[PDB]
């Protein structure tokens, strides 16, 4: 009935900034082989599950089996360039409750508590969320810190790409990257 599936292709990326980790540029066949329409919701899964949206490849002929994403999107699952990831097309929904875990240590500057759940909702509001996903912060930092990224582990939706809204509920835990070392350096 629903017939919801995706395709396995090769992760793409270039030294250029190529900003936009939530946008997937694909060719007409990669988009139309299933149903993906302009600006539909696409999920990606190479090593782990990730979310994103469909875009048109500049070269509507080379993107017939490669997806160009930003470094963070590639870092979200744990894959390298040219690896093989599976992209499944889906739609978005309003997540009602999502929990995440900022990874830092003695260099943790992005923690406040009290209203932090709103601070996360405000920053991540109206955004696609997928448990076990990962996020990053603009070019900001302090001493020699490491990690300093958000690690989502629990969402209310069916583990499908959902969009956060001002009404969505959030949870921030106080457990940093203890016993946690995701591949990447």
């Amino acid at each position: 009935m629903e017939s919801n599936n995706g395709i396995i292709l090769r992760v793409a990326e270039a030294n250029s900034t190529d900003p936009g980790m939530s946008r997937v540029r694909l060719d007409e066949s990669s988009r139309r082989l299933l149903d993906a329409e302009i600006g539909d919701v696409v999920e990606i899964e190479k090593v782990r599950k990730t979310v994103g949206r469909v875009y048109r490849a500049r070269p509507e002929d080379e993107n017939k089996g490669i997806v160009r994403i930003d470094s963070v999107m590639r870092n979200n699952c744990g894959a390298s360039i040219g690896d093989k990831v599976k992209v499944r097309k889906v739609r978005t929904e309003i997540a009602k409750k999502v929990t995440l875990a900022p990874i830092i240590r003695k260099d943790q500057r992005l923690k406040f508590g009290e209203g932090i759940e709103e601070y996360v909702q405000r920053a991540l509001i109206r955004r696609p969320m997928l448990e076990q996903d990962n996020i990053s912060v603009p070019g900001l930092t302090l001493a020699g810190q490491t990690g300093l990224l958000f690690k989502v582990v629990k969402t209310l939706p069916s583990k499908v790409p959902v969009e956060i809204g001002e009404e969505t509920k959030i949870e921030i835990r106080e457990e940093p990257a203890s016993e946690v070392l995701e591949e990447g350096g």
